[PDB]
């Protein structure tokens, strides 16, 4: 059977086509040691991937090999792809068709390099690479719609008709998980605190998951922040510092809607939906609006879907019939979409064989 | 001497009669500041146009008043001219007879309204409006010839038999040089290519000009882009990223022959030439077949004349004299046709006088 | 028991006999899939008829099997009827007598081949084929007159006196429901609009039915268009672009009186009536001038009967009584007549059975 492997900028999820829910789920980090010391009962080790990269981070420096949707470094990608099979999944590549995911609408060479390294270094009998937002539409179990796939690096509004994007409206904005934590980090220093290590930047990254939320209306939320302590939510910062976070808790995740808040020349996410759709053919738009679907990391925020209903309806003509879906499982949607499609009998023919590599070469798809 | 200001949907060119090269060529963008302020540099003036407005996006909200060579906003079109006269050419409208252009099959009122503003707010001593294809044909030194503009704005085929357009086959495709840059801006994304801000989208426009070509046979080509990096040409993005560009090099221009890849079941430029020619009378058809003149910016792509020559040969009888003629200057022919027409001595009695304007009014054209 | 199934340039109308209004109703379209993929619900498919095809129109190749009321392909047609019995009426053709309709100039071959398909494949027990305009006269209940049959594909003048339709007096004029809608496309796009996608492609059809007028006195209604009265009629798209249709609204039905509006240098319906009544005998004439019956989808226009009233009255002898009988039901009359006829207590011994069919062969029917 086959393996599906969502390479995030920050999270890499993998498993056997057949199950509902992914097996290997690890941070996309390659760490590297900061001093010649011996690990307790190990060789010194040149690098650390995912999880042991995460725990041994302090004595380390951590690079992520995927930034903003791009695989940037290609060795550190191999270390991730290795850490899947030979560490997380307990498998040998040549046993398995493998599938990986990519950022709405491809050319060639970065996929060539993906396809290449698969069949050569690892020797997987088959590969397929399939679209990240479009696979969230496959997870949502429909054809048409507009996805907002926003992970660590890169958000995407993707409008779709048939299985594919109506791609001319796929706005990127590289305003996403990373710079959202950078805001929380600043607005807590502003609040009177400090943070130094990347571990501490994880603890920031973390308060983002647990305490940062999306109001239905910012202006009334700033008002209720100014009225009652109600919004303040403390948390024991591991050391000790039970810190209070109040108006910040929305003033960070807001950043999708206001890049002005970090100080960037982008219009907000709420508007980019309308503009992507206005860029598209005009009547099928109705279907697109009716299936606005969300996915990834930064889409996990408490309130974001109902607020997208306030916002996008005020942008669009009132009779528009807009409907935002955002799967409860959404961190894994690209993989749910993946497992099922990889396991699909009418799609079994579409996989890239080993054979097609050895004859036709890396730019197969 | 008498001016020529061709109102490109994205590219406006000005100048006079007689000049060989267009004197004032600029991005036809009206820019207004997002918070108009008290001082210099701070966004001071209620409208900018051209390369100034272009860099100043960061302070502005940009507009294109002309959509599909149909001026869809006059209150912005005017103020472009007020910059084109006073800030580009640095001259006063009331002194020079003006020649300005139109997209074929212009709704008469819109012409009459250009005619209105020119003589009323602009008080120009004389004026004449002119059809874009028909001027580009004059910049080949022809009377007769079916012409096909593909500009930034809109793509237009005209059976110009002997200096007259035959309306009934003046065909339009609303997928064009803008939507082609867009066609590229779709299909670079899963190599992590970042095109999403207007700055980035500019960069994808540059790649379209520099690398994108019409393959002589689409499918064969694809398999050479698979088999070899023969197609694969690298490019350094303004930050410094050595990217490589391959399939998109031939896939991006090909939306002109297959509108479908954008999402418009419209006939390709070739099919549309043919279908315009048949829609003319039998004897008109012969010369049109042998005198297909290409015009605009989007007719520049390497491959396009040889490819049009191939396909129209399949489409016409074996013994039919198919013959393409393309100007190396085709992004500017429409302007050159202006400058030639204004300088034509014969034509000095053909201008619309200020007299006729005030005796007979806007409707006379 | 008996069935009636009217085959149109636009729509099939099927049912049983003696039902008031058609049981099955579907667009004469036959689509083929352009993409080898599973429409998850079906397996692989052959072809799509009706609204199966009018849903999947983008991914299909649509074909019009019955150009202008003449059966133009028998492959697609056999499938239409294969769809008619089983899927729509949900029953088996072999226990059901089946009346169908035919064109006023319909060749023997077309009558005989529809009947070959009828018995020899579907195995129906008894069938009838009957001339479209007569069946409107039979829904109008009379034996005599001149029947102005304008549907989607064809406009007709069929005189009848006693039962049977008059072959050399039947006028036909191939400009009708389609030619009018896609004209309303041009004049309204000309009014500064564009029906770019599928459902406003549908809205140019919708507007034509609901909103349009055969204004009585068009000339002094052109004055009323030009002096601007509140004749203007907004309607919304699927988005919130309220489109304002005012004048064109009547300037499009105007084509059934002057064929010049599209481009045919020929006499409008009104005249062609008068001409057929000339070509008809003298003694009949007083009937024809007073039993001018109109039907087919296109005759539904607000004002068309009054207008026809005046047009032929301005051509006839003033000693003559004139009457254009436009029934409130006219878009289904061709079937109502059929249904009534099949349900007639006298018609059973004209139910042409397989016994009659076999022994005589196709030429019995």
């Amino acid at each position: 059977t086959a393996l599906v492997c969502d390479n995030g900028s920050g999270l890499v999820k993998a498993g056997f086509a057949g199950d509902d829910a992914p097996r290997a789920v690890f941070p996309s980090i390659v760490g590297r040691p900061r001093h010649q010391g011996v690990m307790v009962g190990m060789g010194q080790k040149d690098s650390y991937v995912g999880d042991e990269a995460q725990s041994k981070r302090g004595i380390l420096t951590l690079k992520y090999p995927i930034e903003h949707g791009i695989i940037t470094n290609w060795d550190d990608m191999e270390k991730i792809w290795h850490h899947t099979f030979y560490n997380e999944l307990r498998v040998a590549p040549e046993e398995h068709p493998t599938l990986l995911t990519e950022a709405p609408l491809n050319p060639k060479a970065n996929r060539e390099k993906m396809t290449q390294i698969m069949f050569e270094t690892f020797n997987v009998p088959a590969m397929y690479v399939a679209i990240q937002a479009v696979l969230s539409l496959y997870a949502s179990g429909r054809t048409t719609g507009i996805v907002l796939d926003s992970g660590d690096g890169v958000t995407h509004n993707v409008p779709i008709y048939e299985g594919y994007a109506l791609p001319h409206a796929i706005m990127r904005l590289d305003l996403a998980g990373r710079d959202l934590t950078d805001y929380l980090m600043k607005i807590l220093t502003e609040r009177g605190y400090s943070f130094v290590t990347t571990a501490e930047r994880e603890i920031v990254r973390d308060i983002k998951e647990k305490l940062c939320y999306v109001a239905l209306d910012f202006e009334n939320e700033m008002a209720t922040a100014a009225s009652s302590s109600s919004l303040e939510k403390s948390y024991e910062l591991p050391d000790g510092q039970v810190i209070t976070i109040g108006n910040e808790r929305f003033r960070c995740p807001e950043t999708l809607f206001q890049p002005s808040f970090i100080g960037m020349e982008s219009a907000g996410i709420h508007e980019t939906t309308y503009n992507s759709i206005m860029k598209c053919d005009i009547d099928i738009r109705k279907d697109l609006y009716a299936n606005n679907v969300m996915s990834g990391g930064t889409t996990m925020y408490p309130g974001i879907a109902d607020r997208m209903q306030k916002e996008i309806t005020a942008l669009a003509p009132s009779t528009m019939k807009i409907k935002i879906i955002a799967p409860p499982e959404r961190k894994y949607s690209v993989w749910i979409g993946g497992s099922i499609l990889a396991s699909l009998s009418t799609f079994q023919q579409m996989w890239i064989t080993k054979q097609e590599y050895d004859e036709a070469g890396p730019s197969i798809v």
